[PDB]
DNA sequence: GTTACTTCACTT
DNA sequence: CAAGTGAAGTAAC
């Protein structure tokens, strides 16, 4: 009911995206994952509410991991290791669901490597 | 066969 | 307890 109000509430092509296996093709990636997702946040106030992803600054996001993991799809734990495997360094423990993250080359505006 | 995850049943 | 560990798996390429 809750992933159900989410993924209805995002864009066919985002709620795709997020679907779509993790191969070779760096858009299939977590990392691009996590910013498109970011990135169109950013234009939905609302929903970027109820999930619980946004940029605080240039470089860091602060999320609901919870959330984030449903909408993507994935375990929780899953979410976790993917953050710890790529890279992602954790600002913040949690509060009240929330923590707060950057990962270099990762911006509002940047995606880097792989 | 490779890759980039994904999951589980613990532990910390 | 939120987040990490180690062993095992999945499927597009
Ligand atoms: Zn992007
Ligand atoms: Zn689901
Ligand atoms: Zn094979
Ligand atoms: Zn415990
Ligand atoms: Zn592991
Ligand atoms: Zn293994
Ligand atoms: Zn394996």
């Amino acid at each position: 009911d809750l992933e159900a109000s989410f993924t209805s509430r995002l864009p066919p092509e985002i709620v795709a995206a997020l679907k779509r296996k993790s191969s070779r093709d760096p858009n299939s990636r977590f990392p691009r994952k996590l910013h498109m997702l970011l990135t169109y946040l950013a234009s939905n106030p609302q929903l970027e509410e109820e999930i619980g992803l946004s940029w605080i600054s240039d470089t860091e996001f602060k999320m609901k991991k919870k959330n984030v993991a449903l909408v993507m799809g994935i375990k929780l734990n899953t979410l976790n290791v993917n953050l710890r495997d790529l890279a992602f360094e954790q600002l913040q423990h949690d509060k009240g669901g929330w923590t707060q993250w950057k990962r270099s080359g990762f911006t509002r505006n940047s995606v880097f490597e792989d």
